[PDB]
C-alpha cells in the first residue's frame, strides 16, 4: 500500500545469462477500458447467417486479461539470436507477475469536449485463476499480448468464452461463469498486484537440426547380414522366368535396406505454390481442405501434424493450412496479399518427418499370384505406428510459448500443434476490470438495477519475469554450423527496428532451428 | 461432460495473430483470376481458425436406425460390420473406439 | 582535444522520460498501438555536487605573478552579472592559466 504521491513499482526490462539459465524481464504500459458498460452478455452466432461450421454459443465479460504467451513478448531479437545460435533446447521454469503504478481515470464529455481527470479513490479488481475453473482462453493464439517492443503501450483485451452449443442455442449443460464470483484483489491508485508460478516439468523443446536422416543411418561402406528379396523373376536371357532372389543389404542398395524406425505419423495436405500461376483455378481452400469432422461440424485441420513444408529444392510450395503464418504490420484483417504475410517453413524436419503435402508411402492392398497383379495404393494418412520417430513444430520469436493441455481421459503426444509447450496446470488466466462506479441515484428508491455509469478507465504497468533453462550444445562437428545472422550489407533500415514514424516492425519469423546435432 | 468443445475453445471476442489461406481466387467483377489471399482468424470464422489440438481416434462403423422403416431392407449386421481380421479369422469390432453415438 | 579530463570510465548519463499516460481507449478492443495520449511534462531540482582535489603552488619565485582581475575602473555593468533585464551573462572566457613554474 502507498499514497496518491509514490510509486508502486520501477520500471524493469532486462534479460540475464547466467549458466545454463536465462531470465526474461519485460515491462509494458497498459490501459484497460470499460467493457460491455459492467454488463454480462450472452452471445451466439444466431442471426448472423454463419454456416453450420460456424456456430456458436457463449458469454462476453466485463473483464479484461493479461496474455503474456508470445515468445516476443521476452525475448529481444538479439536475445533470441543467442537462444538458438548458442543451445539444443530450453524450457521455461518459473514466472513472476506484476501489476502497479494503478491510475483510474473519469472521462466526462460535455459539448464536443471530452476531459480526463484523475479518480484518486476508484479501484480496479484483479485475479488469476489459480484452479483453472474457467474456460482457459489462453492458448488459442489471439492478439492482445504484451507487445514485442517495449515502448508501446497496448490496451487489454476483453475476456469472453464458449460453451456448448446446438446450432446457435444452448443446451442445459452450458455452463455460465460469473467472474464477480471469485475472490479478487481491490487496487487503488496506491496498490499494486503480484503473484508467482512455477512450470512443471517438460522436455526441453528442440532447437537443432538433424544432421543425419532416418532412411541414411547405415554404415556406407559396409554390406548387411540380412537379406531381402530381390526379383521376383529372373533376366536369362530368352524370357522372363518366375524366380525367388535374394540379396543382401549393401551400400549401393540403401533404399531397399532393412532398418528399424519408421518415419513419424502423416496426415496429408495439399500443396499450393507461392507462384499463383501454378496452382488451379478454382477456391479449394475449403473444399480441398484437410478437415476434421466433430459433432457433425468441420474444422480445417490447421496447422496439424508437424510435417516438413516441401521436400528439397521445392521451396516454392507449402501446405495450404499446414504452416504457421504471421502477418507483416502492413496486413490488412481479410484477404491481404502474400507479400504481406510471412510463412513459416518446417524444412529442417524432413529427416524424421514426412513431408506435408506427399503420401506417407505405400502399402499392399491384395493378394497376388499367377492370375492377378499385385497391387498397391497411397497412404494419405497414418497413425502411430510402433518404431516412429518425429520431430515437433518449431517454435517462432512471434509465435505462441505454452498451450493448456485438455483435461481429458487420453492423449497422444500432447504438445501443441501450434508449437510450444503442452502444459496441464498452464499459467493461469489474469483477469482484470474497471470496477463499475455509479452516477448519481434519483432522490427516491428504485429496486431497478443501476444502468448509470461515471464513464472510466485505468492505465498502468505490468512486468512479467520468466526463468529459462538451457540446453548447452555438446557437438563434436569439425565444419561450422549455420547461424542465424543479420544481413552485412547495406539498406535503407535496420532489420527489428523503428521506422522514421516510430513503427517497430518485425522482418521475417525467425525459428530455433540452427545448431545440428546427430540422428 | 465437458462443458466446451474442441473447437470451441478460442475466446469469440478477440482475432488471432495466425493468418491462413482465405481465397485461391479473387472475386473481381469481370472473371475469377488465380490469387493467394490471407486473413487473420476472426470470431466469425472458427471453423477455418488454427488450433491445438485434434479429436480422438476414429474407426468408422454403420449408422441403423430405430425406426425399422429408415434401414436398408437387407441383413446387413455381418456383411456391414466393422470388424478386425485375427488370423484369418474375422471378429467384429464391438463397442469398439470410444465414439460418440450421434450427432445432435 | 577540446580540452579537461580523459576518462576510460567518465560520469555516467543520466536518463529521463516522462511516463507515457494513455487517454481513454476505445469501448471495444484493437490489437494497434495507441498513438493517443494525455499531454503532460515534469519539472524539479536537480542536484550536482562534485569533490575536487587541488595541488598547490609551491613557488620560490620573488616578484608577483599574473592573476585574474577584474577591472578596478567604473562600468556600466559589472562582469558575471545580470543586467536590467535578468539576463545572465559571460563577459569573456577565463582559462586557468597564470601562476607560473619551472621548465
Amino acid at each position: 500500500a502507498d499514497g496518491v504521491g509514490n510509486a508502486s513499482g520501477n520500471w524493469h526490462c532486462d534479460s540475464t545469462w547466467l549458466g545454463d539459465r536465462v531470465i526474461t524481464t519485460s515491462t509494458r504500459t497498459w490501459a484497460l477500458p470499460t467493457y460491455n458498460n459492467h454488463l454480462y452478455k450472452q452471445i451466439s452466432s444466431a442471426s448472423t447467417g454463419a454456416s453450420n461450421d460456424n456456430h456458436y454459443f457463449g458469454y462476453s465479460t466485463p473483464w479484461g486479461y493479461f496474455d503474456f504467451n508470445r515468445f516476443h513478448c521476452h525475448f529481444s531479437p538479439r536475445d533470441w539470436q543467442r537462444l538458438i545460435n548458442n543451445n539444443w533446447g530450453f524450457r521455461p521454469k518459473r514466472l513472476n507477475f506484476k501489476l502497479f503504478n494503478i491510475q483510474v481515470k473519469e472521462v466526462t464529455t460535455n459539448d464536443g469536449v471530452t476531459t480526463i481527470a484523475n479518480n484518486l479513490t476508484s479501484t480496479v479488481q484483479v485475479f488469476s485463476d489459480s484452479e483453472y475453473q474457467l474456460p482457459y482462453v489462453l492458448g488459442s493464439a489471439h492478439q492482445g499480448c504484451l507487445p514485442p517492443f517495449p515502448a508501446d503501450v497496448f490496451m487489454i483485451p476483453q475476456y469472453g468464452y464458449l460453451t456448448l452449443n446446438n446450432g446457435s442455442q444452448a443446451v442445459g449443460r452450458s455452463s455460465f461463469y460469473c467472474l464477480e464470483y471469485f475472490p479478487s484483489q481491490m487496487l487503488r491508485t496506491g496498490n499494486n498486484f503480484t503473484f508467482s508460478y512455477t512450470f512443471e516439468e517438460v522436455p526441453f523443446h528442440s532447437s537443432y537440426a538433424h544432421s543425419q536422416s532416418l532412411d541414411r543411418l547405415m554404415n556406407p561402406l559396409i554390406d548387411q547380414y540380412l537379406y531381402y528379396l530381390n526379383r521376383t523373376q529372373n533376366q536369362s536371357g530368352s524370357a522372363q522366368n518366375k524366380d525367388l532372389l535374394f540379396s543382401r543389404g549393401s551400400p549401393a542398395g540403401m533404399s531397399v535396406q532393412p532398418k528399424n524406425w519408421l518415419p513419424g505419423p502423416c496426415y496429408r495436405q495439399q500443396r499450393v505454390s507461392k507462384t499463383k500461376t501454378d496452382n488451379n483455378n478454382s477456391n479449394f481452400t475449403w473444399t480441398g481442405a484437410s478437415k476434421y469432422n466433430l459433432n457433425g461440424r468441420e474444422s480445417i485441420i490447421n496447422p496439424g501434424t508437424a510435417m516438413a513444408s516441401h521436400k528439397d529444392d521445392e521451396d516454392k510450395f507449402f501446405p495450404m493450412s499446414g504452416v504457421m503464418i504471421f502477418g507483416k504490420e502492413s496486413a490488412g484483417a481479410s484477404n491481404t496479399a502474400l507479400d504481406n504475410v510471412m510463412i513459416t517453413d518446417e524444412e529442417e524436419i524432413k529427416a524424421t518427418n514426412p513431408v506435408a503435402t506427399e503420401r506417407f508411402g505405400t502399402v499392399a492392398v491384395n493378394f497376388q499370384s499367377s492370375s492377378t497383379d499385385p497391387a498397391t495404393g497411397d497412404v494419405h494418412a497414418m497413425g502411430a505406428l510402433p518404431g516412429m520417430v518425429w520431430q515437433d513444430r518449431d517454435v517462432y520469436l512471434q509465435g505462441p510459448i505454452w498451450a493448456k493441455i485438455p483435461h481429458t481421459d487420453g492423449h497422444f503426444h500432447p504438445s501443441p500443434l501450434m508449437g510450444g509447450f503442452g502444459l496441464k496446470n498452464p499459467p493461469p488466466q489474469i483477469l482484470i476490470k474497471n470496477t463499475p462506479v455509479p452516477a448519481n441515484p434519483p432522490a427516491e428508491f428504485s429496486a431497478t438495477k443501476f444502468a448509470s455509469f461515471i464513464t472510466q478507465y485505468s492505465t498502468g504497468q505490468v512486468s512479467v519475469e520468466i526463468e529459462w533453462e538451457l540446453q548447452k550444445e555438446n557437438s563434436k562437428r569439425w565444419n561450422p554450423e549455420v547461424q542465424y545472422t543479420s544481413n552485412y550489407a547495406k539498406s535503407a533500415n535496420v532489420d527489428f527496428t523503428v521506422d522514421n514514424n516510430g513503427l517497430y516492425t518485425e522482418p521475417r519469423p525467425i525459428g530455433t532451428r540452427y545448431l545440428t546435432r546427430p540422428l
